[PDB]
This record gives C-alpha cells, sequence and structure tokens, in this order.
C-alpha cells in the first residue's frame, strides 16, 4: 500500500503495527483503523491519534480526562497532527492527512487515548 497502511487494535490490546513509515513522496497519508474482537468501545474503545512523542502525554492525559462524549480526546487539540474517531469491536474508521503536517528528523507517535490504553496501543511515525 502506497501512501496508506492498514492498521487493527484487538481485544488484545495490542495494534498489529509498532511502526509507520511515511514516504516522503507522499502528499496525503490515510491510516485505516478496524478493530476485530468482542468488546465494546466503553470498556476497550480503540483509536488512532497521532502527535510528536514530545506531547503525547498531555495529549493522553488531556484525553482521558475528556469523556466517552469525547472519543476521550481533547476537542479541536492543536497538539494532534491527525486522528480517527474512537471505535469498538466490528467498526472502522480511516484518516487522511497532508505529508506536509511532517517534518523531518521530529519524531511522532500515534496511540489509542482509552484511558490507559496508550502505553500498549502505540508505535512509531517518521517521514522517509
Ligand atoms: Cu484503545
Amino acid at each position: 500500500a502506497e501512501c496508506s497502511v492498514d492498521i487493527q487494535g484487538n481485544d488484545q490490546m495490542q495494534f498489529n503495527t509498532n511502526a509507520i513509515t511515511v514516504d516522503k513522496s507522499c502528499k496525503q497519508f490515510t491510516v485505516n483503523l478496524s478493530h476485530p474482537g468482542n468488546l465494546p468501545k466503553n470498556v476497550m474503545g480503540h483509536s488512532w491519534v497521532l502527535s510528536t512523542a514530545a506531547d503525547m502525554q498531555g495529549v493522553v492525559t488531556d484525553g482521558m480526562a475528556s469523556g466517552l462524549d469525547k472519543d476521550y480526546l481533547k476537542p479541536d487539540d492543536s497538539r494532534v497532527i491527525a486522528h480517527t474517531k474512537l471505535i469498538g469491536s466490528g467498526e472502522k474508521d480511516s484518516v487522511t492527512f497532508d505529508v506536509s503536517k511532517l517534518k523531518e528528523g521530529e519524531q511522532y507517535m500515534f496511540f489509542c487515548t482509552f484511558p490507559g490504553h496508550s502505553a500498549l496501543l502505540k508505535g512509531t511515525l517518521t517521514l522517509k
């Protein structure tokens, strides 16, 4: 898949990838999130949130005080460069973003913002 990637978050607290490479040529980038499993998003919800590694913690910390109401994401978080909605099992969501929003050399992390999920459900995103 050029300029896109398919990612699954399961009931086992696992993303099927821990590293994503965004080709420097890509103009846009699309991440396809699905959620195999049986648990509903209010106990096992999963989302794909993109930020710098530097800002992950506060994004996470801010998200969990945001409630299921706001997908456990601070509304209009200027630290989030891209994000999917929060989904439960059997659900799916995609998000597309501008590669121009990524600086070379700066590090980025992707992660779920459901309470206590980002330590396990995370990975690397890098501009190549
Ligand atoms: Cu999650």
